[PDB]
């Protein structure tokens, strides 16, 4: 930032969670007593998979973003064996844990999260950063219960054509990404529809038991709605889950959607 941290500057605390790169810890900076989170990546592990350059992207991108619905990255440092990310600490944990708790969210809490997400993504898109990995496990909650986009591990500059070896769940990836094609900001609009659906239903709309058939359901956009999903909600999700990226709405239209405005507290 201006100056260079070391492990000895921080008292480390409770393990927050993760993960196979290394874990995330609550920590406190000794001199200021500032409370934050410290993500410990293992180097040996980053190099037994040559991901060292992706971290530099994540770090570079996330550190330059200022938005109340995006998790701050303050800086980083390393020693012999590992790298440390100094992160804003989000006190209420992941959206996933919350979703697991409530099983599903009401329309008011979904619309509010979608709004918060939409604002954060709009900001991202103004810098032509595209996220590409929006999902409950990557979204944290602030002290006021506000959604924060947390993990920028897969974010990248737009437009992009990468055939990134897609290794985790397909559940949030749009057709143009699973088929390995070129893609832009509209990726995050598809993911926003997947998320909106998952928030209301409790499961992502293309969920399946194998990767191979999730792939099929996505590329053919086969989802159905349980009876309890309201018309307004169905309408927004159908607008978002469009095979053709150019037919997906702009974030502005998401924000101005009657189902959003009627239910959003934000
Ligand atoms: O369950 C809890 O007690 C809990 C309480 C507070 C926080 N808060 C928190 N603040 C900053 C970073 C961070 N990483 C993280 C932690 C666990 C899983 C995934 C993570 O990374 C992410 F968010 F990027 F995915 N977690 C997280 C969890």
């Amino acid at each position: 930032k201006k100056r260079q941290w070391a492990l000895e500057d921080f008292e480390i605390g409770r393990p927050l969670g993760k993960g196979k790169f290394g874990n995330v810890y609550l920590a406190r900076e000794k001199q200021s007593k500032f409370i934050l989170a410290l993500k410990v990546l293992f180097k040996a592990q980053l190099e037994k998979a040559g991901v060292e350059h992706q971290l530099r992207r994540e770090v570079e991108i996330q550190s330059h973003l200022r938005h109340p619905n995006i998790l701050r990255l303050y800086g980083y440092f390393h020693d012999a064996t590992r790298v440390y990310l100094i992160l804003e600490y989000a006190p209420l944990g992941t959206v996933y844990r919350e979703l697991q708790k409530l099983s599903k969210f009401d329309e008011q809490r979904t619309a509010t999260y979608i709004t918060e997400l939409a604002n954060a993504l709009s900001y991202c898109h103004s810098k032509r950063v595209i996220h590409r990995d929006i999902k409950p496990e990557n979204l944290l909650l602030g002290s006021a219960g506000e959604l924060k986009i947390a993990d920028f591990g897969w974010s990248v500059h737009a437009p992009s054509s990468r055939r990134d070896t897609l290794c985790g769940t397909l559940d949030y990836l749009p057709p143009e990404m699973i088929e390995g094609r070129m893609h832009d900001e509209k990726v995050d609009l598809w993911s926003l529809g997947v998320l909106c659906y998952e928030f209301l239903v409790g499961k992502p709309p293309f969920e399946a038991n194998t990767y191979q058939e999730t792939y099929k359901r996505i590329s053919r956009v086969e989802f159905t709605f349980p009876d309890f999903v309201t018309e307004g909600a169905r309408d927004l999700i159908s607008r978002l889950l469009k095979h053709n990226p150019s037919q997906r709405p702009m974030l502005r239209e998401v924000l101005e959607h009657p189902w959003i405005t009627a239910n959003s507290s934000k």
